[PDB]
């Protein structure tokens, strides 16, 4: 999976093109604040104002792993 491309396709509408926030909060340093598993849970299931189901399976996992390293 190409995680950066999945993020550009599905996450920037709310998180901003450079992930520094737009309508929703920044996620450009999410790995500094969340573990990979916490990030995966949020992607699959949503959290607070974020809907669940935007990414699934291996795609979600690849995105979680990629963001987990951004600090
Ligand atoms: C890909 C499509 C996405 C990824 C990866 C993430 N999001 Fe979201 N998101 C949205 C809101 C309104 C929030 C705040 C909810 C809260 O944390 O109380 C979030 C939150 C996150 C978080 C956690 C907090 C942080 O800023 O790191 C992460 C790691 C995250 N999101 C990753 C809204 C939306 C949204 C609007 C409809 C979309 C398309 C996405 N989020 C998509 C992604």
């Amino acid at each position: 999976v190409d995680a950066e491309a999945v993020v550009q396709q599905k996450c920037i509408s709310c998180h901003g093109g450079d992930l520094t926030g737009a309508s929703a909060p920044a996620i450009d340093k999410a790995g500094a604040n969340y573990s990979e598993e916490e990030i995966l849970d949020i992607i699959l299931n949503g959290q607070g104002g974020m809907p669940g189901g935007i990414a699934k399976g291996a795609e979600a996992e690849a995105v979680a792993a990629w963001l987990a390293e951004k600090k």
